[PDB]
């Protein structure tokens, strides 16, 4: 039977994405193993729309095809999700890039590292935050990213309002608001706002900075020779032309290199409890069987990590062999369980003025702010009863707020709304959530072959139904089911509330313009206010009419006013495409990364976080996949390698 | 009809400039109409308010069961009388136009349910649909990985465009 | 001494152009010998700024390095020529493309095949019209361009103005003016204009129309399946991804065949009278040498064909064996001789009236019209003296007629005449020179390495120093002298004398605007047109003042304006990029073309023209190639193939 593509080896890595490459290339570095890389997919190192960064807003699409590359299957799997029972049944398509650097090939290029105190609250032994810092600074140095090159003054307003707002709340003893560090003490950390301020670092070695206002972001984009930038990501930096022949061999230092461009994986054949081969289906469409001699890794991304395990013969048994799985091997019934993902809902700003045109100057994107404008990252606010025990002593990260011109609602919220996109005296500000509660699972339908799009379930702002059951203990599951909707409207007030010191500021600051937020409306913001203010820290007994017994006209205004406000978070908001938690630390796998029920593969991916990080989920992943390389070689090697060594750029 | 042209493609019938770009080895003939002029059906949706007191006994016997499965009529017609888009028998010889389907409760989408003040538990509406059978959009199918055959290939399909109107006279560009 | 770099074979081409590629590929397509293809260049199949056809005018320029291909040394050679005694000793640089594909890889892309009559009435035996069309059918079809996509009411106004006159020139019994075609007759040969007006091809198969007046081009370029164009290029077809190796090889059908990407060549080792070996320098810096066992294939461009055959050995002895070259061969003292270019003097037009927006639209370049809305190709204006004798009975092309909007002199001019490109009232005509006079040399300077700028002389508004020999028989030296500058004088009148035909045509074609040439000067143009018609067929004797004896002050006003109009061809102009003739046949090469002097070498390129063609010289050098393909081959293959036959694309 002649296949002479006998590619037998000991270390096989799977998916080249924001871990993989890490993962492969210093892991031939710092060793002399034969190491082979699959990851069904070529090098878009000459394309246009990748390579710059501009592209990414659909600056080389052609006029019949105008789409970018999250929605091209080309470029991205396109998975969608059974009907969100909590958005009225409307399925939803978040894609996995499908190229060298996987999703770094194609996302927005941002830089939060996540909070401190994550690390240290939520993650097991061993990954505490003075486990993993040092690998943080690894990656941060390997990319180097850049700051905005931009000045504006909407961001010295912003910062203005905001720390004067954050004075008040240093003051009055409450010990949770949203603008409070207690790693800095009195002072509020807000940055300067003149010319000779510094600059405060997000994203800083010692974890200070857990709540802080700022100016701007640390996009990966680097700066040409010529005057063009260009991206900066994964594949772009670990694996390039300096370190990979156009045939997939390594060069010199990495000789023991492997890299197969197009190669999608079934499935891992698997004697015994023993893992010993994996097989692929080449552009002909030809089965190539590989030998695993010593260990096989699975970097295949939140969706198909899970998938390919499962096709593997690690999950639920009943169910596998319900759907026609042959081959069983561990039974585990919470392979693909616990998916995590964040949630932004989105409103837009109003300005009314003669000249505002004045005001709004500068805050066009150019490639190195990528049209983030600020603005800083809040904490918990003070009404909220889901916050947990240590909330008290430490300050955790709630919101992460961004600010840009234009307007970022839906098209048909567009229309609906009355304002579009032509007009130029509006902006939008975006307050995302990182602690974002509802919970899912990944189930695959066919155990043929990977496909596109597996049963994945996630259901996020669904409602209390109420029982006959007394009201007093049946509230502690109100809570739970009401989480996230709550959320999303105390960051609406939380924005809402920006705007009068803006006001102030504005005034002030040598400008006679008028700030308003229109989206959603203005009536059925104020209302709220006062609701919150007058209804104290029982505002959320109203959710459900039934239960408060409050007859009052005052109670039904309140009642209606949550049931209207309830819609726009559902409609008029934008699902990230921050994956994770698929295969976790303890639901599937040890705190050394090893599979339960198997002695020699591993899950490196985002997938294996065992809580989404405080902010993009980027530097996170390649973190894991960095600390990989130590636990797979034995003793630390890139722990303490001198930053000053980071890999050429070609 | 989603998944022959692609089969197809794959094989190594098609447009050679397309397959060869995205990696197709071996190509056979090269016909650049495979998977072209997509067509499907289209139904807007509409429904009715009934104002009376014992309106129930005007609805009953309307439930399905798995001899009708909603379905309660009522008709097929033609081509309404102002409408330009008619070809030239239709002097001589009738055209199908709409499929007329009556049916109980309310078929818009949960989120319009919201929107317009009516909802599913009420017991006093019923929905009337006006479907499509000429339908004019078209599309076309194109595969994008020469690997195995995937869930999703590119198909585009455009319904409800709008025109741009240009500089030139009015005179002669109204047919389009 | 160890270079396992052995590519000895039996052909060597030189230099993959608009000849090398086509030639190479139909060579391994109808025989089984070994090739071998030597270019000196990567492959810019991926390069935005190369395929799209649109990058040709700076839209993937960096902000820092504004300028385009034919100016930047990665890409072409960069040759200057020796001061112009005749253009104030400015000297001059003009581009030959450094890729596959050569100059096509920079080119403009038009495809002018060249009249019928040139071939019949300017070349050697055999290469009569009748003996090559078919060699240009076979290269329009392995092409196939488009027309433009963009209709415009310009076009038709110029067309009806041109029929108008062509009216009048029609009657009067005049043999020879510029709007007479005789293969037609009475009818003048201009294209209809209305809805459902045919269209007249310029390239027709049988050369029916050398004189004929169209709204479009044809341009190399191809619409995607997307929606976006690219370009159709020599190295595009013949040379692709479905046709050559990444590492150089042929493709199963053509597996014979090699491609050696970067390769300098430096001159021909030469036994005896036997060309045996070649040599290169690749990128590390080393020398290779290749044996050739059947032939040498030279295609490396008119610049540089004769400059690799004097290193050689061939040309004039006492010049080489001066300035140092110790192997001498065959003693030419024609190598290098006869250079021939085109040239394009630039006018351009005010148009007045309110709303002449109107008036002016769709005028904008596409990639499918590149800026190109027609206009014609016109023959000898009636009062040029320098004529053939068959003009009384056939056609000749004189001048090829251009139209485009915006401004095109250079900025210095621009600055001069005090109109910009800002403003948008105004377009541009251009009169080429096809039937250009001057003729030059090339000559090299060190017998070292190929060098990027040898010795070209090219001297082209000369003018004449009266002797004291009796005026009768001095006049026909002063003809010859002053032939070039008398017909771009003549091109000036008779772009001029359209534009009144184009005042009555939008008079009564709906339009209310006024017409008129403001560059050159308008009463500098209305004074030549009086000239012309009160001095007859001796108009051009006031050139020189000395020796008309007329010292009338109509004289002296015709002298001075002559004087002055003198001034605007030599710096308001555009030398173009259609260098041809530098080893033509019979003057260095045989009918066969092989090098007289030795049995087994030839030239294949545009330098072997034996005249300059009817138009873009594009098509001309890859007829060449093509008919060498039947030359080496011996029998004709390519000549009936079918053209349905067409190269596949990738
Ligand atoms: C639309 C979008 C927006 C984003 N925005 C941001 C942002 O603002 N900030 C930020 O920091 N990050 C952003 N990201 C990136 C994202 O948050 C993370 O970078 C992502 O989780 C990368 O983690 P990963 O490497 O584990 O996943 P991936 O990069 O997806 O790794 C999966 C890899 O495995 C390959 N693969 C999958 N299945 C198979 C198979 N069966 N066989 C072989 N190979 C396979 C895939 O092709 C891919 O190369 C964005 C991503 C997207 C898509
Ligand atoms: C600015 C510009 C504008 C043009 N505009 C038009 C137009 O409007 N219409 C039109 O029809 N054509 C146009 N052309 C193209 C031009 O008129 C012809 O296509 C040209 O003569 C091609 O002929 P060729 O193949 O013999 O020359 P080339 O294409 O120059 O062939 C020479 C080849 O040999 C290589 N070579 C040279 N020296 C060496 C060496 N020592 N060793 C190895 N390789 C070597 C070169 O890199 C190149 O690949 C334009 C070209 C330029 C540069």
């Amino acid at each position: 039977c002649p296949k002479p593509e006998n590619l037998e080896a000991d270390i096989v890595i799977i998916g080249a994405g924001a871990a993989g490459c890490v993962l492969a290339y210093y892991l031939t570095k710092f060793s002399d193993l034969k190491i082979i890389l699959l990851e069904a997919g070529h090098t878009h190192f000459n394309d246009p729309v990748v390579t710059d960064p501009m592209g990414f807003f659909g600056k080389y699409n052609p006029p019949n095809e105008n789409i970018r590359m999250s929605q091209n299957p080309s470029y991205a799997w396109q998975p969608a999700l059974e009907p969100d029972t909590g958005a009225y049944s409307m399925r939803n398509v978040v894609a996995h890039g499908l190229a060298v650097g996987g999703s770094t090939a194609i996302n927005q290029l941002n830089y939060i590292v996540g909070g401190r105190t994550v690390f240290d609250n939520d993650w097991p032994t061993g990954w505490k935050y003075d486990d993993i810092k040092k690998y943080f600074r690894r990656v941060l140095a390997d990319i180097s990213p850049i700051r905005d090159g931009t000045k504006v003054n909407l961001t010295n307003t912003i910062l203005e309002s905001m720390r004067v707002l954050a004075d008040q709340q240093v003051s009055s003893g409450v010990p949770v608001d949203f603008l409070i560090n207690k790693a800095t003490g009195g002072l509020p950390n807000i940055e300067q706002t003149y010319q000779g301020a510094p600059i405060v670092n997000l994203n800083d070695y010692e974890g200070i900075n857990s709540v802080c206002g700022f100016k701007s972001y640390y996009v990966g984009v680097n700066q040409l020779s010529d005057g063009s930038y260009i991206r900066k990501y994964a594949g772009n930096t670990y694996l390039n032309s300096y370190y990979v022949d156009s045939n997939g061999f390594g060069i010199g230092k990495f000789s023991n290199l492997r890299v197969i461009s197009d190669a999608v994986v079934d499935r891992i054949h698997f004697e015994g409890q023993r893992a010993v081969s994996v097989t692929y289906i080449d552009k002909k469409g030809n089965l190539h069987s590989v030998k695993v001699h010593k260990e096989v890794e699975i970097c295949s991304g939140s969706f198909f990590t899970p998938t390919i395990l499962q096709r593997s013969g690690i999950g639920d048994f009943s169910y596998l062999s319900s759907i026609g799985v042959p081959d069983l091997v561990y039974n585990n019934p919470l392979v693909g369980q616990g998916l995590r993902n964040h949630y932004s809902p989105i409103t837009q700003v109003s300005v009314t003025g003669p000249d505002a045109a004045a005001f709004l100057s500068n805050t066009a994107a150019g490639p190195t702010n990528m049209s983030f404008r600020g603005a800083g990252m809040l904490g918990y606010h003070k009404l909220e009863p889901n916050k947990p025990s240590n909330a008290g002593s430490v300050t955790y990260r709630k919101y992460e707020l961004l600010v840009t011109g234009g307007v970022a609602i839906s098209a048909d919220q567009q229309y609906l709304s009355g304002i579009s996109s032509s007009t130029g005296n509006y902006f939008a500000l975006i307050a995302d959530d990182i602690r974002f509660a509802p919970v899912g699972y990944i189930k695959i339908g066919t155990p043929n072959f990977p496909r596109d799009t597996p049963k994945i379930f996630f259901n996020t702002f669904v409602n209390y139904t109420p029982t006959t059951d007394p009201a007093d203990q049946q509230w502690p599951v109100a809570q739970k089911t009401l989480a996230p909707l709550i959320s999303a409207l105390l960051g609406y007030d939380a924005i809402y509330q920006i705007v009068q010191q803006m006001k102030v500021v504005a005034v002030n600051a040598g400008f006679n313009v008028t700030l308003q937020m229109a989206y959603p409306p203005n009536d059925l913001l104020v209302e709220l206010h006062n609701g919150l203010n007058t209804y104290g820290i029982n505002w959320w007994h109203y959710f459900v009419p039934s239960l408060v017994n409050d007859d009052t006209p005052a109670g039904k205004l309140f009642a209606s006013t949550l049931s209207k406000l309830s819609y726009y978070p559902r409609s008029g908001a934008h699902l990230d495409s921050h994956q994770s938690c698929s295969c976790s630390i303890g639901g599937t796998v040890d705190t050394e990364l090893k599979v339960i029920g198997v002695e020699n593969v591993r899950v490196t991916d985002l997938s294996a976080a065992p809580h989404p990080p405080g902010g993009n989920t980027w530097c996170t992943a390649a973190m894991i996949g960095a600390r990989a390389t130590d636990l797979i070689l034995g003793k630390p090697l890139v722990a303490n390698l001198p930053p000053e060594d980071v890999p050429v750029f070609t």
